[PDB]
């Protein structure tokens, strides 16, 4: 009375993460006055997010109700592979945005200079490389198993697949993929924040005859209560066996797939993706 409709949700969800980002990639490539440097950004977020909709949700969802593995271990490896991918992309790309809203705000002189066309390529190819020498190199190459005896035991077996990790490639993946991007957007943001500030005070101070707190507050919280909750207990599920069960790790990184949806509403709400939209259907 509840695997009949406790897949209804999974649905829902790989349905609104495959039309979000198909609507704002058709939006991006069809009408020609949206082409920008920043939106390449949000272009290869959007390839990220689409990527992790058409792929690992489905199979993470099949995997939990049938409550087995029926297909190959190379696949299941592929999967892992393509699921580390995938979230290190987004997170980097998240960063590079932040960054780039950084140099556009503290720097309006050379802001041109600095970002053109062909810089932006460059970078996104090595976010993108950067990203899959993470997650491809070490698991095809079989450096992160885990030696004590459940895991091999899960390995023999074909028809299950339970993530296994030792300890240097648990803290070393955190620490590339989550927490330097954290503080890198936190100094940022609080950059910004104060320039913003400080140019409302000028405009009171002269001309004398609150609202960039909500926004910096929804692009910070909205990442951060999403993923910060995971990687912690995935640093700490190592150094204490017995501390943290599965069935929460389960939950925690099923919490974290969710925030791919919430990008099109946060980064792509602007006028002219509004008018978009409107033209497009
Ligand atoms: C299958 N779940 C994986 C397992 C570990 C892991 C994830 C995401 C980013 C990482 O850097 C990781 O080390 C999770 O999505």
């Amino acid at each position: 009375v509840w695997v009949v409709g406790m897949g209804i949700v999974m649905s829902l969800i790989v349905l609104a993460i495959v039309f979000g980002n198909v609507l704002v990639i058709t939006a991006i490539a069809k009408f020609e006055r949206l082409q920008t440097v920043t939106n390449y950004f949000i272009t290869s977020l959007a390839c990220a997010d689409l990527v992790m909709g058409l792929a690992v949700v489905p199979f993470g969802a099949a995997h939990i109700l049938t409550k087995t593995w029926t297909f190959g271990n190379f696949w299941c490896e592929f999967w892992t592979s393509i699921d580390v991918l995938c979230v290190t992309a987004s997170i980097e790309t998240l960063c590079v945005i932040a960054v780039d809203r950084y140099f556009a705000i503290t720097s309006p002189f050379k802001y041109q200079s600095l970002l053109t066309k062909n810089k932006a390529r460059v970078i996104i190819l090595m976010v993108w490389i950067v990203s899959g020498l993470t997650s491809f190199l070490p698991i095809q190459m079989h450096w992160y198993r885990a030696t004590h005896q459940e895991a091999i035991n899960c390995y023999a077996e074909e028809t299950c697949c339970d993530f296994f990790t030792n300890q240097a490639y648990a803290i070393a993946s955190s620490i590339v993929s989550f927490y330097v991007p954290l503080v890198i957007m936190v100094f940022v943001y609080s950059r910004v924040f104060q320039e913003a500030k400080r140019q409302l005070q000028k405009i009171d101070k002269s001309e004398g005859r609150h609202k960039a707190l909500k926004t910096l507050g929804i692009i910070m919280g909205t990442f951060t209560l999403c993923w910060l909750p995971f990687f912690i207990v995935n640093i700490v599920h190592v150094i204490q066996d017995n501390l943290i069960r599965k069935e929460v790790y389960i939950l925690l990184n099923w919490i974290g797939y969710v925030n791919s949806g919430f990008n099109p509403l946060i980064y792509c709400r602007s006028p002219d993706f509004r008018i978009a939209f409107q033209e497009l259907l």
